């Protein structure tokens, strides 16, 4: 019942982020929730906890408990990770199957395309239903070098939401394909899906939230610039910050040699999932290594799950008069909050 | 309003379980709240702990603090535990109350009958009724050497209910007068309370999901036998599993001088308190004892409990296709899942 | 939704508390939370936390987080405590300002009296609004030696909400001017804010609850008399005890030399933030002080955030009959409820 114009931020230079009422009312996620996230690619790993026949990951996305497995045909394959006989949760964490999977209930198996291999039993129940006894899929695609589900049968293919992202991403960091999981910090955030997100396209925050690393780096014109459905966050010792619809973030740092990923996982209108994944090359890490991923750990990460669990506080206020001003300028400058119009305008779009 | 049908599960042969919504839905849970669990009688304890004049035990189920007690004219009553004044909580946990209970706010005196004894300055109050300042009753029953109660003034008796099931009993457990509580787990399930019924109605899932047990123990005869709103399930050394309804269980294992009981008491459609007691007829405990009642605790109780708070997370995903096969045999097995069709088909008759 | 009589409670020899929903009901409490806490003075502090130019508290009620300011100018301020940009938290705690404040986002700075100094770079942006830029003022007033906010703009004084409330508070402490905050307990209170103020009308728990306290101490008369929005409870050595509307309550003790102060900030249907204030004339504690300190947080007050919390519990039993007797004698004496009627009929001028 909440509803946006079409033309919503269309000019970022005369622009306000949403009415406060998107970030926190339940119905509005509702919406949110199956036609954005239950209809769009979503990121879930890098392709190197994929890359083997009976590898998986789990992931929970929308309340959705999802399994992508690796087959032993070497076919990648997503499906709702729950069994279809009465329901028990068929994996669990990540690892390498067996060849088989076996349901810890009733050890119903199924092959590792999903469909049902052995119910026990069965050939002494009634007209008993092979065909309709598989584990429920849903679409899964390898796309620069990560990984992508959608629950919507219907999409077509990862490149038709983020047109020239794989190319752009690969030309910042050339060594994705030997990029391996360094470390993954996981929290639930008490902040809506799109303040996060906020938070992120724009850089009018750094210097005084980030004050240990702004002011050792002396970076002047920075720029922001968007594309199809992706913006691109490029400094300088080179900086590469993308963000991808609806709510991804790739980050390649100075050395061009390592990324950071940004996951969101939206849980409700007021709750965010958020995956901090850090690739190295090298399984065995540097005390350098260690010691960067304990700084952003602790030092700059908790920067930003503070301002936004404060924002989504503040939302609430009857004292916010309900939009804020988006600080876009002519210039386009390193400062400029113009990627927040190009984000909220995206969005406006599913709220017509 | 998510209605059934009046032969739902009526032919165990081809039978499935609930939509999924009765699992998980508030509005379904209000109804049984009310249909059910404040119109049957409802098993809370043996009647050991309430003996002698004077023994009380307090209970919470669906959302009403309960005490018991047994007054000084050895009558057992149940009485909802708030005093009449202004609604403090009278009594807490279980023990031997005073000769009479004094409320801790204002100190009125109530008999153990619920009647007032004394409200102070009474005497100095307009039109003060001292009749309707009484602790407000619920019915109580002792039952097959257990103790029901009943939140309907228009309910019968246990007998009603559960036809033929203490005469059973006592042929299973010729014992049980001289039972007492060894043992007592709490633990509040995140599951809906017929997701433990489900599993408690099967062996299907005792070769995949109790291993240690299953590899252990050779079974010369599995038997599920429905009765009058309540199920004996015999094995052979024999062993006897009563499920009564609504959701009370009884287990007479292999000495057959000792008995475990699953007392359910639903807190929302996702909740369920569960108490799991176990009775000896000694109350000074051997080694064999303590080591059974730890057996108990932490390898076999965690292993049906970890079973239903999967299925409970399954039930929600747009990936379980909405309803589960029961998979009973032609045989009626040790493993066929009859018994949740018996179960299913009773609780349908309350979603009419 | 359900109404009450224009006359509850009106006479006091025969009358009842709410109907059991008024205490538990999240409807109920919207309405109280807009028609009563948004729309009435609710005392905050004691004058001598915002004595000096830059002090500033914060306060969190019905939701709202709000900053009192006294500006360099030395006129005390009130505000909502978010951003105008962005919506993060301004300021935290209670201390001394700077002389503008600074936004942890996006560090645009604001003058004590809320209206914007700097905005970073918006001189850059285009149509920038600098006067609907402002920190969002709420009315604040000082009153009786204490601090009082009122999210109603068209509010007009704490006198015509507590006629004579000053002049006789003032008669019971001539010293409420060199008062300083000596200590604060601070409780989420698990009860609806109205059983609370239950609890302090009334002192016919005192003997039951306070077992310590009543026996130690001689009353020679105790008089309960209300008056306009406020009612004075008084002893003798006198004691004064005054109820204000809604929820503030301030204690005089025998001493008459210092107070005890009570902030309730509703949270929702049941919950209530409580302040317990001491004040004392002296900063630097004695021993007798320091004493007396711990037998309020530690022996008193406990026995009344139990009973409140016992009571809040007891109120959702369906064997709760719905009101409570209202224990009124003829004589006025001291341990009759007649003031929990006066507070009652005044509620329920806000559900007709
Ligand atoms: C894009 N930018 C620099 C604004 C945000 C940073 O990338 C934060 C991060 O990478 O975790
Ligand atoms: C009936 N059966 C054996 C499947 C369940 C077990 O009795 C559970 C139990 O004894 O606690
Ligand atoms: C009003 N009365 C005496 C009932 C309550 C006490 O004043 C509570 C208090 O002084 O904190
Ligand atoms: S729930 Fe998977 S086999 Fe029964
Ligand atoms: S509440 Fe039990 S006596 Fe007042
Ligand atoms: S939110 Fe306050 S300056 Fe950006
Ligand atoms: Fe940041
Ligand atoms: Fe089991
Ligand atoms: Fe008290």
């Amino acid at each position: 019942v909440e509803k946006l114009p079409e033309d919503f931020c269309a000019n970022p230079d005369v622009a306000w982020t949403f009415p406060k009422v998107f970030y926190t009312s339940s119905q509005v996620f509702e919406h949110e929730k199956e036609a954005i996230f239950a209809k769009s690619w979503i990121c879930v790993a890098h392709g190197s906890e994929l890359a083997q026949p009976n590898d998986y990951i789990t992931r929970k996305v929308i309340g959705e408990n999802i399994v992508i497995i690796r087959g032993k045909d070497s076919v990648l394959r997503a499906f709702y990770n729950v069994c279809p006989h009465r329901g028990h949760e068929l994996l669990s964490g990540s690892g390498k199957a067996k060849n088989v999977i076996t349901c810890p209930y009733h050890a119903w198996t199924f092959k590792l395309d999903g469909s049902l291999a052995l119910a026990r039993n069965c050939d002494h129940v009634e007209s008993f239903d092979k065909e309709n006894s598989s584990m429920v899929p849903l679409k899964v695609e390898e796309y620069a070098g990560f990984v992508f589900i959608n629950m919507d049968e219907n999409a077509t293919c990862v490149e038709d939401q983020l047109p020239g992202f794989a190319e752009r991403l690969n030309q910042a960091c050339g060594v994705i394909k030997d990029l391996k999981l360094a470390a993954r910090f996981v929290t639930e955030t008490p902040a809506n899906w799109k303040v996060i997100v906020d938070n992120y396209m724009e850089c009018y925050h750094c210097g005084p939230a980030h004050p240990g690393f702004a002011d050792s780096v002396q970076v002047d014109k920075y720029w922001h610039t968007t594309h199809q459905n992706w913006t691109l966050q490029y400094g300088f010792p080179e900086f590469h910050g993308f963000w991808t619809w609806p709510c991804t973030m790739f980050n390649v740092p100075p050395g061009s040699n390592f990324m950071t990923v940004i996951y969101e996982f939206p849980v409700d209108a007021e709750t965010t999932l958020q995956h901090y994944d850090i690739y190295f090359t090298n399984e065995e890490l540097t005390q350098d290594q260690k010691d960067l991923i304990e700084w952003y750990r602790n030092v700059f990460r908790p920067e930003d799950l503070n301002l936004v669990e404060s924002v989504q506080r503040g939302l609430k206020s009857r004292g916010y008069r309900g939009q804020g001003r988006i600080m876009t300028d002519k210039q386009r400058s390193g400062i400029s909050e113009h990627g927040i119009a190009y984000f909220q305008h995206l969005v406006a779009q599913y709220h017509q």
